[PDB]
């Protein structure tokens, strides 16, 4: 399993304009399009971020190219940014993609503000860490994700996923 696979699972896949869990307007694989109300301003941004004009609507190929530029902007954001480059840097490759999911999901800033929890996973404290990621509006707005990333922040393994 990797990042992709794994995110693959989280965000699900759709080609048509959607509204995500927050309501917001997204398309493709959980790529956000605004936060504003306007289908309009959606349907604009959507145009812009592909090069044409879609009408809504995007082909699987457009989606998987969006997904592989927000992957890679997730990634650089994490090695740019001091609060979080350290802990990554101090994780293992499994404990990594889950890093990975939570800035692709909430990004960098919101990530950054987990301080306590930060501070124990480069700590290496596992079960503590998992106690306190799930006291978060994170975890009771999307408990079944929030869950799946939890457990693999607590053993380091993909058995969360293996499931699925």
């Amino acid at each position: 399993m990797n990042i992709f696979e794994m995110l693959r699972i989280d965000e699900g896949l759709r080609l048509k304009i959607y509204k995500d869990t927050e309501g917001y307007y997204t398309i493709g694989i959980g790529h956000l399009l605004t936060k504003s109300p306007s289908l309009n301003a959606a349907k604009s941004e959507l145009d812009k971020a592909i090069g044409r004009n879609c009408n809504g609507v995007i082909t699987k190929d457009e989606a998987e190219k969006l997904f592989n530029q927000d992957v890679d902007a997730a990634v650089r954001g994490i090695l740019r940014n001091p609060k979080l480059k350290p802990v990554y840097d101090s994780l293992d490759a499994v404990r990594r993609c889950a890093l990975i999911n939570m800035v692709f999901q909430m990004g960098e800033t919101g990530v950054a503000g987990f301080t306590n929890s930060l501070r124990m996973l480069q700590q290496k404290r596992w079960d503590e860490a998992a106690v306190n990621l799930a006291k978060s509006r994170w975890y009771n707005q999307t408990p079944n994700r929030a869950k799946r990333v939890i457990t693999t922040f607590r053993t380091g393994t993909w058995d969360a996923y293996k499931n699925l």
